[PDB]
Protein backbone atom coordinates (compact mmCIF):
# COMPACT_ATOMS: atom_id res chain seq x y z
CA UNK A 1 0.00 0.00 0.00
CA UNK A 2 1.73 3.13 -1.31
CA UNK A 3 0.42 5.19 1.89
CA UNK A 4 1.54 2.57 4.09
CA UNK A 5 5.16 2.61 2.34
CA UNK A 6 5.78 6.27 2.11
CA UNK A 7 4.39 6.22 5.65
CA UNK A 8 7.60 3.88 6.61
CA UNK A 9 10.43 5.23 4.95
CA UNK A 10 9.68 8.50 5.70
CA UNK A 11 10.68 8.00 9.66
CA UNK A 12 11.81 4.84 9.49
CA UNK A 13 15.10 6.73 8.12
CA UNK A 14 15.16 9.33 10.88
CA UNK A 15 14.49 6.70 13.27
CA UNK A 16 17.22 4.71 12.70
CA UNK A 17 19.13 8.32 12.65
CA UNK A 18 18.54 8.60 16.42
CA UNK A 19 19.32 4.79 17.23
CA UNK A 20 22.60 5.50 15.67
CA UNK A 21 23.09 9.00 17.51
CA UNK A 22 22.63 6.91 20.73
CA UNK A 23 24.94 4.29 19.91
CA UNK A 24 27.87 7.06 18.94
CA UNK A 25 27.24 8.21 22.08
CA UNK A 26 27.06 4.83 24.08
CA UNK A 27 30.77 4.42 22.22
CA UNK A 28 32.43 7.37 23.77
CA UNK A 29 30.51 6.81 27.20
CA UNK A 30 32.03 3.30 27.27
CA UNK A 31 35.94 4.21 26.15
CA UNK A 32 35.84 7.01 28.95
CA UNK A 33 34.37 4.45 31.76
CA UNK A 34 37.12 1.87 30.19
CA UNK A 35 39.53 4.63 30.69
CA UNK A 36 38.59 5.19 34.14
CA UNK A 37 38.29 1.63 35.44
CA UNK A 38 41.83 1.00 34.22
CA UNK A 39 42.87 4.37 36.29
CA UNK A 40 40.87 2.90 39.71
CA UNK A 41 42.11 -0.18 39.41
CA UNK A 42 46.02 0.58 39.47
CA UNK A 43 45.19 3.14 42.30
CA UNK A 44 43.00 0.87 44.12
CA UNK A 45 45.99 -2.00 44.30
CA UNK A 46 48.37 1.05 45.13
CA UNK A 47 46.62 2.01 48.28
CA UNK A 48 46.15 -1.68 49.20
CA UNK A 49 50.26 -1.97 48.41
CA UNK A 50 50.40 0.91 50.61
CA UNK A 51 48.46 -0.67 53.49
CA UNK A 52 49.90 -4.08 53.44
CA UNK A 53 53.26 -2.43 53.81
CA UNK A 54 52.32 -0.63 56.80
CA UNK A 55 51.12 -3.34 58.67
CA UNK A 56 54.43 -4.97 57.79
CA UNK A 57 55.86 -2.57 59.90
CA UNK A 58 53.59 -2.86 62.42
CA UNK A 59 54.23 -5.95 62.77
CA UNK A 60 57.89 -5.60 62.54
CA UNK A 61 57.54 -3.10 65.21
CA UNK A 62 55.54 -5.26 67.66
CA UNK A 63 58.19 -7.60 67.47
CA UNK A 64 60.71 -5.78 68.26
CA UNK A 65 58.56 -4.19 71.63
CA UNK A 66 58.61 -7.75 72.83
CA UNK A 67 62.12 -8.21 72.56
CA UNK A 68 62.72 -5.17 74.47
CA UNK A 69 60.05 -6.62 76.95
CA UNK A 70 61.82 -9.64 77.46
CA UNK A 71 65.45 -7.69 77.88
CA UNK A 72 63.80 -5.75 80.59
CA UNK A 73 62.56 -9.01 82.26
CA UNK A 74 66.09 -10.23 82.02
CA UNK A 75 68.04 -7.11 83.37
CA UNK A 76 66.14 -6.84 86.43
CA UNK A 77 66.82 -10.44 87.01
CA UNK A 78 70.54 -9.48 86.98
CA UNK A 79 70.17 -6.45 88.97
CA UNK A 80 68.38 -9.11 91.94
CA UNK A 81 70.78 -11.23 91.12
CA UNK A 82 73.67 -8.51 91.84
CA UNK A 83 71.65 -7.48 95.05
CA UNK A 84 71.92 -11.06 96.18
CA UNK A 85 75.52 -11.65 95.56
CA UNK B 1 6.80 1.94 -9.12
CA UNK B 2 7.70 0.81 -5.66
CA UNK B 3 10.96 -1.20 -5.90
CA UNK B 4 12.99 1.61 -4.29
CA UNK B 5 10.50 2.47 -1.49
CA UNK B 6 10.65 -1.29 -0.96
CA UNK B 7 14.52 -1.28 -0.78
CA UNK B 8 14.47 1.55 1.26
CA UNK B 9 11.85 0.08 3.67
CA UNK B 10 13.77 -3.25 4.25
CA UNK B 11 17.16 -1.94 4.45
CA UNK B 12 16.14 0.68 7.56
CA UNK B 13 15.00 -1.87 8.57
CA UNK B 14 17.49 -4.56 8.77
CA UNK B 15 19.93 -1.59 10.08
CA UNK B 16 17.74 -0.36 12.49
CA UNK B 17 17.53 -3.92 13.97
CA UNK B 18 21.55 -4.24 13.98
CA UNK B 19 21.69 -1.04 15.67
CA UNK B 20 19.34 -1.47 18.27
CA UNK B 21 21.02 -5.15 19.42
CA UNK B 22 24.47 -3.22 19.15
CA UNK B 23 22.95 -0.40 21.10
CA UNK B 24 21.21 -2.79 23.62
CA UNK B 25 25.09 -4.66 23.71
CA UNK B 26 26.44 -1.37 24.67
CA UNK B 27 24.41 -0.37 27.54
CA UNK B 28 24.81 -3.91 29.08
CA UNK B 29 28.50 -3.21 28.90
CA UNK B 30 28.02 0.61 30.81
CA UNK B 31 26.16 -1.19 33.13
CA UNK B 32 28.97 -3.91 34.01
CA UNK B 33 31.07 -1.22 33.96
CA UNK B 34 29.60 0.99 36.21
CA UNK B 35 28.84 -1.92 38.39
CA UNK B 36 32.89 -2.96 38.78
CA UNK B 37 34.14 0.71 38.87
CA UNK B 38 31.49 1.71 41.82
CA UNK B 39 33.17 -1.92 43.39
CA UNK B 40 37.18 -1.00 42.55
CA UNK B 41 36.72 2.65 44.08
CA UNK B 42 34.94 1.21 46.88
CA UNK B 43 37.66 -1.62 47.89
CA UNK B 44 40.40 1.55 47.81
CA UNK B 45 38.09 3.79 49.56
CA UNK B 46 38.20 1.06 52.28
CA UNK B 47 42.28 0.74 52.05
CA UNK B 48 42.86 4.47 52.12
CA UNK B 49 40.40 4.58 55.31
CA UNK B 50 42.18 1.67 56.95
CA UNK B 51 45.58 3.54 56.49
CA UNK B 52 44.29 6.59 57.49
CA UNK B 53 43.06 4.91 60.57
CA UNK B 54 46.55 2.94 61.50
CA UNK B 55 48.53 6.23 60.84
CA UNK B 56 46.50 8.45 63.75
CA UNK B 57 46.97 5.52 66.06
CA UNK B 58 51.00 4.96 65.94
CA UNK B 59 51.58 7.12 69.13
CA UNK B 60 50.76 5.19 71.85
CA UNK B 61 52.74 2.04 70.53
CA UNK B 62 55.89 4.61 69.80
CA UNK B 63 55.78 5.73 72.86
CA UNK B 64 55.63 2.64 74.74
CA UNK B 65 59.12 1.32 72.94
CA UNK B 66 60.49 4.45 73.25
CA UNK B 67 60.47 4.12 76.70
CA UNK B 68 61.28 0.37 76.78
CA UNK B 69 64.57 1.20 75.29
CA UNK B 70 65.22 3.85 77.42
CA UNK B 71 64.41 1.67 80.05
CA UNK B 72 66.76 -0.73 79.10
CA UNK B 73 69.31 1.19 78.76
CA UNK B 74 68.40 2.65 82.65
CA UNK B 75 68.74 -1.00 83.48
CA UNK B 76 72.27 -1.70 81.81
CA UNK B 77 73.79 1.31 83.71
CA UNK B 78 72.47 0.27 87.19
CA UNK B 79 74.06 -3.46 86.44
CA UNK B 80 77.39 -1.39 85.57
CA UNK B 81 77.46 0.15 88.62
CA UNK B 82 76.54 -2.69 90.57
CA UNK B 83 79.16 -4.87 89.50
CA UNK B 84 81.63 -2.25 90.72
CA UNK B 85 80.73 -2.82 94.34
CA UNK B 86 82.63 -5.52 96.53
Amino acid sequence: EMRELRRQVDQLTNDKARVEVERDNLAEDIMRLREKLQEEMLQREEAENTLQSFRQDVDNASLARLDLERKVESLQEEIAFLKKL
